[PDB]
């Protein structure tokens, strides 16, 4: 149960440009918000999940090419080992 307000404020300043078409990030990018923005525990990095699909609520279904390419150019820096099958955003 984390959350964080820092995904939209790394692409609040470029929202119009990340939602418009081609490669938005020569202008401004959100990875440039996350160089200030840096983590401070290990379990802590668990917010970059539970905050990347945050910004989903900005980028429907609507926007499809831009939300494939989305964490591409400009996404969260997250921490977790590989699995098949991951339940992220999830409460019971």
């Amino acid at each position: 149960a984390i959350t964080c307000g820092q995904v939209d404020a790394n692409l609040a300043p470029c929202v119009p440009f990340l939602t418009q078409g081609g490669e938005p990030g020569a202008a401004c990018c959100s990875g440039v918000r996350t160089l200030n923005g840096n983590t401070q525990s290990s379990d802590d990095r668990r917010t970059a999940c539970n905050c990347v699909k945050a910004a989903a609520n900005r980028y429907p279904n609507l926007k499809d090419d831009a939300a494939q390419s989305l964490p591409s150019k400009c996404g969260i820096s997250l921490t977790v080992p590989i699995s098949r099958t991951v339940n992220c955003d999830t409460i019971s």
